[PDB]
DNA sequence: TAGGGAGTAATCCCCTTGGCGGTTAAAACGCGGGGGACAGCGCGTACGTGCGTTTAAGCGGTGCTAGAGCTTGCTACGACCAATTGAGCGGCCTCGGCACCGGGATTCTCCA
């Protein structure tokens, strides 16, 4: 039941990672420096709202600061 | 020895292209007929050809002097730059010019 944050230094890898995560059955969401600011609010609030999501795919720099991911 | 350039990838703002939907106005399609394209014809006059005349353009020659083209000397003036500011650009505001509409009046066409 360990909801989990994955940090990447490369954007192409977090693409490949969700190809793997969609080959498996893992429910995931994504935040990186290309996501637009309202999309960032929504994904952060989505992951922090509903326990259904398993993996937060998460960029090191854009996702590394300021936000709360305490769930 | 160190500073700043080379490499690279993430981050995030700007902006041009493309699609969806409607809807609506302009392009496409039809067809009658008219009148303008155009061929065919007559004349006449106006332009090309030819011949004799003249006129003056072009070539060979002489003489002159203006002025283009070059050298010299110097100082005036525009390039140059450091210090100063105010003219002119970028952003923001608003109101009045002008357009667009509607309906009543005058003009222009075309057929009788
Ligand atoms: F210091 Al933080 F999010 F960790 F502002």
């Amino acid at each position: 039941g360990h909801r989990v944050l994955l940090y990447f230094q490369m954007t192409r890898m977090i693409d490949l990672m969700e190809e793997y995560l969609t080959y498996r059955n893992y429910k995931y969401c994504r935040l990186d420096g290309s996501t637009k600011l309202e999309d960032r609010r929504d994904t952060v609030a989505d992951f922090q709202t509903r326990p259904e999501i398993f993996i937060f795919l998460l960029s090191t720099r854009a996702g590394g600061l300021g936000i709360n991911l305490t769930t």
